[PDB]
């Protein structure tokens, strides 16, 4: 049961367990899906 964010929530280097499909960003500052 791992813990998961949302589609666009704030985290620093991934501390917050995002969503699966999402990835978290330090120079942007948030969590959103990879889709770039």
């Amino acid at each position: 049961d791992g813990e998961c964010g949302g589609f666009w929530w704030k985290c620093g280097r991934g501390k917050p367990p995002c969503c699966k499909g999402y990835a978290c960003s330090k120079t942007w500052g948030w969590c959103a899906v990879e889709a770039p």
